[PDB]
């Protein structure tokens, strides 16, 4: 029985929040399991990089230490007359069904929003969640690929974007575009979430569940990518990929007995570099859940 399984994982939630006999919860033990493990993926060869690290792409990549694994990287074929190559720092992440069900990428630069926009086209993509903002502690994270609201359409050429509308919600906007493409056109909804910092977690969750439930009304299924990204395309982009796909299992009634949440950011890290990048958001991840299957139960 599902109701059985959702408790004893509610249970289990509970039970890392103890220290061992080292002084440290499950938490913080299981993180630098998943952190070891991701220090040593490069180093074997297992899962190279090498479209990443040619030179003409060493200025398309935010980050030095963060590169796209070529066994999942997201290639683009879409020709413009600016550019023709095929890469782009982001990989692909399975879901319930779909092998595409997530495009997890870095925030674009300037010179990389050409690619964004060719990602987004060739993919079907109808869905970005943003999880960073511009700036950050003084820092630009992300370059604004949108119309401020209000504003006349921007041009990335070929493409042309127009913001529609906007809608605030606590802790996140909803952003109505325009994707336009030679004759073309494409409604996107841009989710944009602005009270998570980098490299830490929020004070509370239920707003990232309320956004990632709002966005299931708008695309509910895997057939076409989702686009995910935040600064790096790692924490807070994994993090938020994790806990979709789990409540999407939990929706089809297939959370499997002794669900194990270390299994799934294992091998979503071996789909996306360092996906989920903090202790504190790997414990997220697992208190958000825990809290999905606490209010699944509150509806039977």
């Amino acid at each position: 029985e599902q109701v059985e399984i959702l408790r004893k994982f509610i249970q289990r939630v509970q039970a890392m929040k103890s220290p061992d006999h080292n002084g440290e919860d499950n938490f913080a033990r299981d993180f630098m399991r998943l952190r070891r493990l991701s220090t040593k993926y490069r180093t074997e060869k297992i899962y190279p990089t090498a479209t990443g690290e040619k030179e003409e792409n060493v200025k398309k990549n935010r980050y030095k230490d963060i590169l796209p694994f070529d066994h999942s990287r997201v290639k683009l074929t879409l020709k413009t007359p600016s550019q023709d190559s095929d890469y782009i720092n982001a990989n692909f992440i399975k879901g319930v069904y779909g092998p595409k069900a997530y495009v997890a990428t870095q925030g674009p630069l300037a010179n990389t929003v050409i690619d964004f926009w060719r990602m987004i086209w060739e993919y079907n993509v109808v869905i970005i969640v943003m999880a960073c903002r511009e700036f950050e502690m003084g820092r630009k994270k992300c370059e604004r690929y949108w119309p401020l609201y209000g504003e006349d359409p921007i041009t990335f050429a070929p493409f042309k974007i127009s913001c529609e509308d906007e809608q605030a919600r606590t802790d996140y906007f909803i952003r109505t575009l325009l994707l336009e493409f030679q004759n073309e056109s494409r409604r996107l909804y841009q989710f944009h979430y602005v009270n998570w910092p980098d490299h830490d977690v929020p004070s509370s969750f239920d707003s990232i569940l309320d956004m990632i439930s709002l966005m299931r009304k708008y695309q509910e299924h895997e057939d076409v990518p989702i686009c995910i990204h935040c600064s790096a395309g790692c924490g807070r982009t994994g993090a938020i990929c994790a806990i979709d796909y789990t409540w999407n299992l939990l929706k089809a009634g297939k959370i499997p007995e002794e669900f194990n949440v270390f299994n799934l950011i294992q091998e979503m890290r071996t789909q996306r570099h360092s996906a989920v990048q903090t202790k504190e958001q790997y414990e997220l991840v697992h208190r958000a859940i825990a809290q999905l299957f606490e209010k699944q139960l509150q509806l039977y």
